[PDB]
């Protein structure tokens, strides 16, 4: 089998992109998260508190008959950037692009946090990092590819996501003509549950090439592209005025200014992302002080290859036994 789904911004600056996602009997459609940085699926639900819910589409397990509840089961997860929900737990039908899994965990969220409250646009989350981060207790349970894996043509999922433009989430297949050229795999490591490779180096505009090891993790879930402090001094040093602002939070620049391009390496291969894409506007309404796409991840703990990086490549996640992580340019 193989499924196809179009991923679409949230906003105008590609904060988070949306994939909608069929579940239960007869289908109730959310507009889900897909997030390859953790590995619960939950969703805004009949059960969320109602001061918590300001215009999600909720999952209602009750209108489903193909719903049931896991008894006992509970989950709570809190993300990077301090938000988090919890709930509790029903298996049910849950379809992506025509892709089908029975007996899916769908973790119904009884609290979530402001952030997902302010959101309207976001039904919930989808992830797709490895099972072992799921937080589901007492007993575990398995991400969606994971349950997938065995019934695809090919044990891969692929992002295919645009700059300020909708893009494509496979499972199953490798669409060529998605991408040009040839597609670069790369070693992963799973050991903390996340896909977490080591890219070969950095350029900076038309800069040369500074090979060093970088390790990180390939998140759609994130935003922007978190590096180390010392990659992300040299990029900024390269824009006139740009400087890091506690009171901000990052690096900010001149909205009149003309980004470079970013480059990372993938083995001997390089991926270009150009300076529009690290551009995320101005700080609040009307500033002409724009927030940088390109952050520090010191006070992280983990780089982090978010959307500013992945929408420029077309990225293969292998899950195969020994999994691998692809990246081409399109
Ligand atoms: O604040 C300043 O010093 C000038 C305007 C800028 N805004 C952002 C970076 S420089």
């Amino acid at each position: 089998s193989t499924g196809s789904a179009t991923t679409t911004p949230i906003d105008s600056l590609d904060d988070a992109y949306i994939t909608p996602v069929q579940i239960g009997t007869p289908a109730q459609t959310l507009n889900l998260d897909f997030d390859t940085g953790s590995s619960d699926l939950w969703v805004f639900s009949s059960e969320t508190t109602a001061s918590e819910v300001d215009g999600q589409t909720i999952y209602t397990p009750s209108k489903s008959t193909t719903a049931k509840l896991l008894s006992g089961a509970t989950w709570s997860i809190s993300y990077g950037d301090g938000s988090s929900s919890s709930g509790d737990v029903y298996t049910d039908t849950v379809s992506v692009g025509g892709l089908t899994v029975t007996g899916q965990a769908v973790e119904s969220a009884k609290k979530v946090s402001s952030s997902f409250t302010e959101d309207s646009t976001i039904d919930g989350l989808l992830g797709l990092a490895f099972s072992t981060l799921n937080t589901v207790s007492p007993t575990q349970q398995k991400t969606f590819f994971d349950n997938a894996k065995a019934s695809l043509d090919s044990p891969v999922f692929t992002a295919d996501l645009g700059y300020h433009a909708p893009g494509t989430y496979n499972f199953g297949f490798i669409d060529t003509t998605a991408y040009t050229g040839s597609i670069t795999y790369t070693a992963v490591s799973t050991k903390q549950g996340f896909w977490e490779w080591t890219s070969t180096g950095y350029a900076v505009g038309s800069g040369t090439f500074k090979s060093t090891s970088i390790d990180g993790i390939a998140d759609t879930g994130t935003t922007l592209l978190y590096l180390p402090a010392t990659v992300v001094s040299a990029y900024w040093a390269q824009v006139s005025g740009a400087k890091s602002s506690s009171s901000v939070g990052g690096y900010v620049f001149p909205c009149s200014a003309t980004l470079p391009s970013f480059t990372f390496g993938v083995g001997s291969a390089r991926i270009v992302i150009p300076g529009d894409y690290i551009d995320f506007g101005p700080i609040s309404t009307g500033s002409s002080s724009c927030f940088g796409g390109i952050q520090s991840s010191a006070g992280i703990g983990i780089n982090i290859f978010g959307d500013v990086a992945l929408k420029a490549a077309f990225v293969v996640f292998n899950g195969a036994t020994t999994p691998t992580l692809g990246f081409a340019s399109k």
